[PDB]
């Protein structure tokens, strides 16, 4: 199942958001995904297209995905992140500011 909430609500802090992307007939995610192997790592936007949804839908190197259609991203292979948000038809990923004030 899925769940979610509806309405309205804008208070960026630190929590984290939902990316979701549409992808267009023909398109193919638009960026792609480091950090994994097989110790654990973490699934980060290594690239994301100059021209995509996501590029559209606010995403920025960086962007860590915390989990992705209800699926954890922490400890997952990268093959299987390329292929699942590929698979899976509307992507739905939870996303989080991973960087500091710059520290110093």
């Amino acid at each position: 199942g899925s769940s979610g909430s509806s309405g309205n609500n804008e208070l960026t802090q630190f929590l984290p958001r939902i990316v979701t992307l549409k992808k267009p007939p023909g398109a193919q995610l638009g960026f792609n995904i480091r950090g994994g192997k097989a110790s654990q790592l973490g699934i980060f936007i290594s690239k994301v297209i100059p021209d995509s949804d996501a590029h559209r839908a606010g995403l920025q190197e960086g962007d860590q995905v915390l989990a992705v259609n209800d699926v954890d991203f922490q400890d997952i292979e990268h093959s299987k992140a390329v292929e699942i948000l590929k698979t899976a038809r509307e992507i739905s990923m939870r996303v989080r500011f991973f960087s500091g004030p710059s520290s110093g």
